[PDB]
C-alpha cells in the first residue's frame, strides 16, 4: 500500500503549537511525502516561500533515517490561479520550457517526483493536462538514463463528477502517471446554506439530487472511466469543516449564515485542525451520520463536520476492500502532529490510525 502524505509550507507560520517544521514528521509514517506548493515563475518551476530552499533540505533530511521514504514537490495549489497552469501547458513552447525545468530542480533539491496540482482545468484545457502528463512522463523517462531513479509523477484530482469530465482525461493521463490522489473531501462547503458533510463515504438516505456527492460515487466513478485501482489513492483529511448555525438546529439540513469561528491556530475561517478539534470536542454534542459513516459536533452556534480514528480506519477499508493503492492525507500539519491535544500522547493519531489499517489484513 502507499500512504501519501501531503505537508503544506504556510504551516510553518501557526503560532505556538500550530507552527509545523518538516523534522515534525515521522519518517517511518508514510511511503511518500508532499511539500505542497511550488510555483511556476519564468515558465520554470521555483520556490513559493522565503526559505523553501532550507525546507526541502529539512525535509529531504529524513531520508537519512528512512532511505526508502520518497519525496515529491506539488506545484500549483489554489494560490496558483487554474489561467495560470493554462496559459503554459496550452503552448509548445512554454510547456516545454516548463517540462525541461523539473528534473533539475528536484534533483537540485532532493527531491523523487513530482505532484501536479492544477486546480483545477476548464473544459479548454482538458487535451493540454493530457499533454502536459505524457510529456512530463517522457521527460522523467529520458532523465532517467543518466543513472537516477526514474522520477515519480502523479498529480491531485478533484472528486466531483462535474470537476472530473470537465477538466480531465483519465484514462489517458492514468496511463503516464504513478498515481492519483483523488480529493475526496471537497463534498460540501459553506455555499450550501446548510450543514453537511464533505467527506462521506456514501450518501446520506435522507435527501438525493446528488448521489455524486460522495467518496464511492468518486471511486467507482474514476475506476468506471479507467483508472485502474493500483494508480487510485483515496484522500482523507485530518481538518474539519466548520459552520456557523443560524438557528438551534444542527441536524440534517441545518441551516447555517456561514462558516465557522477561526480557529485558535489555524485562523481561517470554516476550517479547523485536528487538533483544534480534539478540543473544540470538550462540550461538545458528538453524533454520527450512520449512512454517510463519519462524524459531526457541535456546541454554541458552531457546527463540525470531522474525521475521526474510527472514521478515517473505515476508509482504508474501504479502499483496502477495493484493491487501490493507498491513502492520501490532508494534511500531516492537520493532524495532532504534536500529540498532546486528543487525549492519546500520541502524534499523528488519524494518519497512525490510516497506517495501521493499510498494513494489516
Ligand atoms: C510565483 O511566480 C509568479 C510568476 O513569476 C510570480 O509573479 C509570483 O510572485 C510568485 N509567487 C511567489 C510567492 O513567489
Amino acid at each position: 500500500y502507499k500512504l501519501i502524505c501531503y505537508y503544506t509550507s504556510w504551516s510553518q507560520y501557526r503560532e505556538g503549537d500550530g507552527s509545523c517544521f518538516p523534522d515534525a514528521i515521522d519518517p517511518f509514517l508514510c511511503t511518500h511525502v508532499i511539500y505542497s506548493f511550488a510555483n511556476i515563475s519564468n515558465n520554470e518551476i521555483d520556490t513559493w516561500e522565503w526559505n523553501d530552499v532550507t525546507l526541502y533540505d529539512t525535509l529531504n533530511t529524513l531520508k537519512n533515517r528512512n532511505p526508502k521514504l520518497k519525496t515529491l514537490l506539488s506545484v500549483g495549489g489554489w494560490n496558483f490561479g487554474s489561467q495560470r497552469f493554462s496559459k503554459i501547458a496550452s503552448k509548445t513552447q512554454s510547456r516545454r520550457t516548463f517540462i525541461k525545468s523539473v528534473p533539475p530542480f528536484l534533483r537540485t533539491h532532493g527531491f523523487d517526483g513530482l505532484d501536479l496540482a492544477w486546480l483545477y482545468p476548464g473544459w479548454r484545457d482538458k487535451r493540454h493536462l493530457t499533454t502536459l502528463v505524457k510529456e512530463m512522463k517522457a521527460e522523467f523517462v529520458r532523465e532517467a538514463q543518466a543513472g537516477t531513479e526514474q522520477l515519480l509523477l502523479s498529480a491531485a484530482v478533484p472528486a466531483g463528477k462535474i470537476a472530473i469530465d470537465r477538466g480531465y482525461d483519465i484514462a489517458q493521463i492514468s496511463r503516464h502517471l504513478d498515481f492519483i490522489s483523488l480529493l475526496t473531501y471537497d463534498f460540501h462547503g459553506a455555499w450550501r446554506q446548510t450543514v453537511g458533510h464533505h467527506s462521506p463515504l456514501f450518501r446520506g438516505q435522507e435527501d438525493a439530487s446528488s448521489r455524486f456527492s460522495n467518496a464511492d460515487y468518486a471511486v467507482s466513478y474514476m475506476l468506471r472511466l479507467g483508472a485502474p485501482a493500483n494508480k487510485l489513492v483515496m484522500g482523507i483529511p485530518t481538518f474539519g469543516k466548520s459552520y456557523t448555525l443560524a438557528s438551534s438546529k444542527t441536524d440534517v439540513g441545518a441551516p447555517i449564515s456561514g462558516p465557522g469561528i477561526p480557529g485558535q491556530f489555524t485562523k481561517e475561517k470554516g476550517i479547523l485542525a485536528y487538533y483544534e478539534i480534539c478540543d473544540f470536542l470538550h462540550g461538545a454534542t458528538t453524533h454520527r451520520f450512520r449512512d454517510q459513516q463519519v462524524p459531526y459536533a457541535t456546541k454554541g452556534n458552531q457546527w463540525v463536520a470531522y474525521d475521526d480514528q474510527e472514521s478515517v480506519k473505515n476508509k482504508a477499508r474501504y479502499l483496502k476492500n477495493r484493491q487501490l493503492a493507498g491513502a492520501m492525507v490532508w494534511a500531516l500539519d492537520l493532524d495532532d502532529f504534536r500529540g498532546t491535544f486528543c487525549g492519546q500522547n500520541l502524534a499523528f493519531p488519524l494518519t497512525n490510525a490510516i497506517k495501521d489499517v493499510l498494513a494489516g489484513v
